[PDB]
């Protein structure tokens, strides 16, 4: 509708979707929808000659060469040279109109909320205008790959104060309770369903992203989209919400690890954004790390080389990892660290060859050379207090180290064991109260107001320790942040708590309780989570976390160790005997030492004599009747 100047525009939004068949792939109704926007933002901080170009913007969001890009401006630029597309870069009428952002650019105002260090090169500044022509209209979808940082630009936007970026990183079996959110009780009451993420951003602000949606847990796809059928309302028993614009963006990854409704898919205004460029990287990387001539470029290029040779990792967040680690200042060295950042990892020595050739192209304990290559990354990563997970073989050596390092450097490993409450506990806990307070609310109202006795609380309470008496949450972390925290079998640990522990990961901690924000002064997550109801992380929570990966006569040493005082050879011939045992019955070369060890604990209880009928019984008990 809303001159013969647009009906020249008419011709050319008609030779636009003309030259749709310049190759899905910009199919036939997005016109319409990209119609409707550029009806949106119509008067709204744009000429129609700036309203199709936004508009054709989106209709090139997800492609492959900008001719196509060229052609669309050279129609709409047209209608509306070079001179002229800079007069397109006039914001200056646009955002005459609402906290305004930069050029072609003035979204709505919310939390007061400000830059970051989070400095932009060309390509991002690109798609972070992509992104912000995107958000201004009202859902929105973002595809790719993670390291890229998807969210890192939807919060680089989130800075200016559309909102706040509150990242629902849905794993792989993410229910309800993290989306419609429930709630633990009171102090006497029941208060079942009594909090949310998704619906508390419903509410509020606070632009929420239901993060990861490809791995959708197969029915909170199914009432998100149930969610995706009124606008901003959500019935859960208690009826809507009618929000104001935060956003409400969404990230899949790059597309068989089961791929996303197409319906989905063709239901929100997509984006792509696709991988940053080398070079790019090669910028970004120079501020917000100290910057090497050499040493930075040449790790950018070997992330390139490492894409070249090719579900396992090779997260650039692992990259700034590498490089904020990197105390180096030797290119040796350095090497050295992007090697064994690298190195941890490793499934397989093939690959691990494979990125060290790439590379190559730019105390109650008993030591062992198997485990020192385990202990010292563990100290290395304790000195950079980067976050340390730790996977492999069921009973390997894990709280072996971990014990051993807290031996060394004197400390309380505060322990855990996973798969409810006590979840939440290792944050924060809501017990009932040991009763001395109860005793302590005398010298409270002996430090209370009117006092000269219950009668007394009365009194004081005609004229908050009284509500503290009637009422009758330290935790785990909590007490770790306030004096390690070695939260073994993380894989089966809670979601919420992962949450949390996601915002406690990255450089800064956090005391989500009315809550605050925790310091940390060593507070290390040196966890643990063996390999394989063993549902792995979001591949971000794996990413955060620096991890490591693990597997001779030492360890019939070790059984020496492990034994009673003479007793000794029985261990020596045992060794062997569970070598032949295991090459014999379950042909692997694994000592599988839980055998062994349950071997050395009935061999050190042997209450007998003739030490070769212990060994005997022994191997009889463990290994041979088994079989
Ligand atoms: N421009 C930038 N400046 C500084 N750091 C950046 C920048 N871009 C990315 N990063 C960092 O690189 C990582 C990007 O990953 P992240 O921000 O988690 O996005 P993401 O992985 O897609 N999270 P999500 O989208 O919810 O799955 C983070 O550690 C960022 O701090
Ligand atoms: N060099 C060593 N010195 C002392 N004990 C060792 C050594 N190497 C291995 N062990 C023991 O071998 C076992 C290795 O198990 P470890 O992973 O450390 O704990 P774990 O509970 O068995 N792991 P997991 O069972 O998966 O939770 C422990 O009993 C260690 O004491």
């Amino acid at each position: 509708g809303s001159n013969e100047h647009v009906i020249r525009e008419v011709a050319e939004l008609y030779q636009v979707a003309k030259s749709l068949s310049l190759d899905p792939h910009y199919t036939v109704r997005t016109l319409s929808r990209t119609l409707s926007y550029v009806t949106e933002i119509a008067p709204i901080y744009g000429l129609r000659r700036s309203l199709y170009e936004g508009f054709c913007m989106s209709f090139l969001t997800l492609l492959d060469h900008t001719s196509e890009s060229l052609l669309y401006n050279h129609v709409v630029r047209f209608t509306l040279n070079r001179d002229q597309q800079n007069a397109i870069l006039k914001q200056i009428p646009k955002v005459p109109d609402y906290i305004a952002f930069c050029h072609y650019w003035l979204r709505r105002g919310p939390v007061e909320e400000q830059e970051h260090y989070i400095i932009t090169p060309f390509v991002q500044k690109n798609l972070l205008n992509i992104a912000r022509a995107c958000s201004t209209r009202m859902p929105i979808l973002i595809q790719g790959p993670t390291s890229s940082g998807k969210t890192s630009m939807i919060e680089y936007v989130a800075k200016k104060t559309g909102h706040k970026f509150v990242r629902i990183n849905n794993h792989e079996h993410t229910d309800l309770q993290e989306y419609i959110g429930t709630y633990v009780t009171d102090d006497n009451g029941s208060l079942s369903f009594r909090e949310g993420v998704l619906v508390e951003a419903l509410r509020n602000g606070y632009w929420i992203v239901l993060d990861e949606l490809n791995l959708a847990p197969t029915d909170v796809l199914e009432a998100l989209n149930r969610l995706l059928d009124d606008n901003r309302e959500l019935f859960i028993p208690q009826v809507l919400v009618k929000p104001h614009p935060e956003f409400m963006l969404f990230a899949t990854q790059n597309p068989g690890r089961k791929h996303l409704s197409r319906a989905f898919r063709n239901r929100f205004l997509e984006i792509h954004f696709d991988d940053i460029p080398e070079n790019e990287l090669e910028t970004i990387l120079h501020k917000r790390c100290k910057i090497a001539p050499s040493y930075a470029a040449k790790i950018v290029q070997v992330f390139r080389e490492l894409s070249l040779r090719r579900n396992s990792f090779a997260t650039l967040r692992d990259l700034f990892r590498w490089a904020f680690r990197e105390a180096v200042g030797y290119q040796q060295l350095a090497e050295n660290g992007y090697m064994l950042l690298a190195e941890r990892a490793r499934d397989q020595k093939d690959k691990l060859a494979v990125q060290e050739v790439i590379e190559k192209v730019m105390s109650k304990v008993v030591w062992t050379r198997p485990m020192i290559r385990l202990f010292c990354l563990v100290w290395r990563c304790l000195l950079a207090k980067e976050p340390v997970l730790l996977v492999g073989d069921t009973g390997c050596g894990k709280t072996t180290v971990c014990q051993i390092l807290a031996e060394c450097l004197h400390k309380e490993l505060h322990i855990i064991n996973a798969h409810t409450e006590n979840g939440d506990i290792i944050g924060a806990q809501r017990p009932v109260r040991n009763r001395s307070a109860v005793n302590y609310s005398l010298h409270s109202q002996l430090c209370e107001k009117f006092n000269v006795i219950d009668d007394l609380i009365e009194k004081f309470e005609k004229l908050n320790l009284i509500e503290r008496q009637i009422i009758k949450h330290d935790g785990a972390l909590v007490t770790a942040m306030k004096q390690f925290f070695l939260l073994d079998e993380i894989s089966l640990a809670d979601d919420s708590v992962l949450e949390r522990l996601n915002s406690v990961l990255e450089l800064s901690r956090t005391l989500t309780l009315a809550v605050s924000l925790t310091a940390k002064d060593g507070f290390a997550f040196f966890a643990t989570m063996n390999p394989g109801g063993k549902k792995e992380l979001s591949p971000a929570l794996r990413n955060r976390f620096t991890e490591i990966w693990v597997p001779t006569e030492d360890i019939l040493k070790i059984v020496e160790g492990k034994l009673h005082n003479n007793k000794i050879e029985l261990a020596r011939p045992l060794v062997e005997y569970a070598k032949w045992h295991a090459n014999e019955y379950l042909y692997t070369d694994v000592i599988s030492i839980r055998d062994v060890l349950s071997a050395v604990e009935f061999i050190n209880a042997c209450e007998i004599l003739d030490l070769n009928l212990v060994l005997f019984n022994a191997v009889s008990m463990v290994f041979i009747d088994a079989l």
